[PDB]
């Protein structure tokens, strides 16, 4: 039986949120780079 811990117990410290927002600017910044060599092309419009 899959059983993650309890979480509603826990509450984010705020001194994580900035963490959060860098981690964040990393996971945009490596997707951005990544896509770029897999072959996604930057634009203005959205065009799959």
């Amino acid at each position: 039986n899959p059983q993650p811990v309890d979480t509603s117990n826990i509450t984010i410290p705020e001194k994580l949120e900035y963490f959060i927002n860098k981690y964040a600017e990393h996971s945009h910044d490596k997707w951005s780079m990544d896509k770029l060599a897999n072959g996604w092309i930057y634009g203005e419009i959205y065009s799959d």
